[PDB]
């Protein structure tokens, strides 16, 4: 019973994903070695409330305390940021923003790396990244949700690297997630098949070891089970009449904003 979404409800998307990316673009600057990640906090918090004029969907949401997550190396994602922790050189960072603007969720995150790249650091961003974008290639109207995450583990594990079983993608619009879950991976469950109008996330988080993960005692942070570096990327979209539209697209991304398999 997938929610499809007006042409006045998609604009409403763009804006709030727009936004969302926006977030990503201004805090590039302020992530260097030295910075915590609670000061990289407060920035994208004050600018999504004094500037942008919208609200975190993050504080508060089932408690959590802070308006964004900063997940770094070992720690697959809902990293808390925190004063007393600095960046440092070689680090892999994931920062994962969503905002609500007129009623609407834009959600998106990217890895940021610190200082000199370790090798394995880069590829498995890289890799990460590359997951996402051939997912993103798969979008349109009559495609399957189960073909796109088949192809994603395929990629992924075909490098030596897993795929998160845990934490799907989903449905945005009015509600931060919404029908249907976006799996990163194979499932005989899975059967939608897509539809213009409708709205969703993939958000694939890739460990460079095993798949397994563990949740902390602090009741937030995942780590992968073997301490392995773990990445994720995320964009939100919007199904078109023959392909996709990336809502939250960056100026750094290396997509088309409009993917178009018409002839
Ligand atoms: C089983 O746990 C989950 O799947 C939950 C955790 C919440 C609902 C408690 N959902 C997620 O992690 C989803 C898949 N994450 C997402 O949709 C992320 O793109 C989103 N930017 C986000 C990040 C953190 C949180 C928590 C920590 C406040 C919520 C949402
Ligand atoms: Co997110
Ligand atoms: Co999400
Ligand atoms: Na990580």
């Amino acid at each position: 019973a997938i929610s499809i979404k007006t042409p006045e409800d998609i604009e409403k998307m763009r804006v709030a994903g727009r936004l969302a990316a926006e977030v990503l673009e201004m805090i590039e600057p302020y992530v260097k070695p030295g910075v915590s990640t609670g000061e990289l906090d407060r920035i994208c918090n004050d600018y999504i409330v004094n500037e942008q004029h919208a609200v975190s969907a993050c504080l508060g949401y089932h408690g959590y305390p802070k308006s964004v997550c900063i997940s770094i190396n070992e720690v697959v994602c809902h990293g808390i940021p925190d004063d007393a922790k600095l960046l440092k050189d070689g680090d892999i960072v994931n920062i994962d923003v969503t905002v609500i603007k007129d009623g609407f969720h834009g959600d998106t995150s990217k890895m940021f790396i610190v200082g000199k790249p370790t090798i394995m650091g880069e590829r498995l961003c890289r890799i990460t990244q590359e997951s996402l974008y051939l997912a993103l290639r798969m979008v349109k109207p009559g495609i399957n949700l189960r073909e796109i995450g088949a192809a994603i583990q395929k990629f992924v594990e075909a490098e030596g690297f897993s795929v998160v079983r845990e934490y799907c993608g989903h449905g945005i619009g009015r509600g931060f997630h919404e029908e249907p879950q976006v799996l990163h991976y194979d499932s005989r469950e899975t059967n939608v098949v897509l539809k213009p109008g409708m709205t969703f996330t993939i958000e694939p988080m890739v460990n460079a070891g095993k798949k397994e993960i563990r949740t902390m005692k602090d009741g937030w942070t995942v780590k992968t089970k073997d301490r392995s570096l773990s990445a994720q990327y995320e964009h939100t979209i919007v199904v078109t009449d023959n392909g996709c539209e990336i809502l939250t697209l960056r100026k750094d991304d290396t997509i088309p904003a409009i993917i178009s398999h018409d002839e």
